[PDB]
């Protein structure tokens, strides 16, 4: 019986005489630039993001990346009408956290990976508690601002749950399968709790510092592996408490694998006293960064 709210989020039209491209990041091609706004004194370090059935795609993507505000999720600042629609969004520097954690394996502490697990598990809340259903979640995307402030981003596949709906039912599409709760591999469904699952997954990309999941394994033995009751191993410094958590967001029952809330809770715990938990061998005047920069609402 519950009904639903207005979304009065603002999509704010950027021209392009406003910012500037810089360099490329990756080519879907994302660049680096800055935005300087309106006659406003500012310059702020910009990603620029971007065949009629694909403009959709990118405009459901900005409909739901305008609507969030949080610290561990990305926003958009704005996007430009060109020959091809961008989306504008502030400068993760560091760029995504997979890449991070392979680039500086050899640095990383238990400190920073505990302090990650709870700021994913902010964000993916904060999206449940939108009603959100994010469906991709995994190290590729969650972007690192600074090595102690990370956010989740790549809302493609995302979708807005009903305000008595429990399950997304998808059609056919493309969709990460070594990431995927068994449910929606063999059922096509998706839930706050099938994102828990990938939650796991990207928890087990930090432990292992980067490695593949299910290394070699072809994408349509997955289904019948996990079926079997297999699942992802214990990574080397993980102790069976953070193992555990893993494995709890794996299980078979949607409904019995850890709320995002709990993990929150449970990974600040372990934070408190990371070395129990995980065993690990060596533990420009006018610039204004995107966080610094408000949009009225
Ligand atoms: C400094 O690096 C980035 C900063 C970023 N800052 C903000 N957003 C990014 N991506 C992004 C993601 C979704 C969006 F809607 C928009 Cl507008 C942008 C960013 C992507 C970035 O790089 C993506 C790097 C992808 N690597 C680069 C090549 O190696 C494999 C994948
Ligand atoms: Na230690």
């Amino acid at each position: 019986a519950m009904g639903e709210a207005p979304n009065q989020a603002l999509l704010r039209i950027l021209k392009e005489t406003e910012f500037k491209k810089i360099k490329v990041l990756g080519s879907g091609t994302v660049y680096k630039g800055l935005w300087i706004p309106e006659g406003e004194k500012v310059k702020i370090p910009v990603a620029i993001k971007e065949s009629p059935k694909a403009n959709k795609e990118i405009l459901d993507e900005a409909y739901v990346m305008a609507s969030v505000d949080n610290p561990h999720v990305c926003r958009l600042l704005g996007i430009c009408l060109t020959s091809t629609v961008q989306l504008i969004t502030q400068l993760m520097p560091f760029g995504c956290l997979l890449d991070y954690v392979r680039e500086h394996k050899d640095n990383i502490g238990s400190q920073y990976l505990l302090n990650w697990c709870v700021q994913i598990a902010k964000g993916m809340n904060y999206l449940e508690d939108r009603r959100l259903v994010h469906r991709d979640l995994a190290a590729r995307n969650v972007l690192v601002k600074t090595p102690q402030h990370v956010k989740i981003t790549d809302f493609g596949l995302a979708k807005l749950l009903g305000a008595e709906e429990k399950e997304y039912h998808a059609e056919g599409g493309k969709v990460p399968i070594k990431w995927m709760a068994l449910e929606s591999i063999l059922h096509r469904i998706y839930t706050h709790q099938s994102d828990v699952w990938s939650y796991g997954v990207t928890v087990w990309e930090l432990m292992t510092f980067g490695s593949k999941p299910y290394d070699g394994i072809p994408a349509s033995e997955i289904s019948s592996i996990l079926e079997k009751g297999e699942r992802l191993p214990q990574p080397p410094i993980c102790t069976i408490d953070v193992y555990m958590i893993m494995v709890k967001c794996w299980m078979i029952d949607a409904d019995s694998r850890p709320k995002f809330r709990e993990l929150i809770i449970e990974f600040s715990k372990m934070a408190r006293d990371p070395q129990r938990y995980l065993v690990i061998q060596g533990d420009m005047d006018d610039v204004v960064d995107a966080d610094e920069y408000l949009i009225p609402q």
